[PDB]
């Protein structure tokens, strides 16, 4: 898993996002849906959004991504015991939205790009390779839940 020092750099760059939580989240939609447009066809309410600037200025956007964020969050301050959590995102994502692991894997380097892009001197090399690993273990715990619940994945 993680060591205790890889675990206090993505926690410590994680405090940075809680500092402005919202304004994160949207970053992070923005890179994702602009990087990757056919994750925006995922989403009933902003797929009509077609440009950069038509994202920044929806408010339903920004609340999302908070929303994502957020659990994202908690998720991390678990370092690794993180179950209870993980498990009522797994099974939305599974049965009520199907989101791919290729996506998930699209938002976790749209929030290693924006982390690196924002907060440079809390995210250097190891503590992107701390971040890295902390996604990863996310994404294969998202995936076992996923097989359990009958969707691949």
């Amino acid at each position: 898993g993680l060591s205790d020092g890889e675990w206090q750099q993505v926690l410590n760059v994680w405090g940075k996002v809680e500092a402005d939580i919202a304004g994160h989240g949207q970053e992070v939609l923005i890179r994702l849906f602009t990087g990757h447009p056919e994750t925006l066809e995922k989403f009933d309410k902003f797929k009509h959004l077609k440009t950069e600037a038509e994202m920044k200025a929806s408010e339903d956007l920004k609340k999302h991504g908070t929303v994502v964020l957020t659990a994202l969050g908690g998720i991390l301050k678990k370092k690794g015991h993180h179950e209870a959590e993980l498990k009522p995102l797994a099974q939305s994502h599974a049965t009520k939205h199907k989101i791919p692991i290729k996506y998930l894997e699209f938002i976790s380097d749209a929030i290693i790009h924006v982390l690196h892009s924002k907060h440079p001197g809390d995210f250097g090399a190891d503590a992107q390779g701390a971040m890295t690993k902390a996604l990863e273990l996310f994404r294969n715990d998202i995936a076992a839940k996923y097989k359990e619940l009958g969707f691949q994945g």
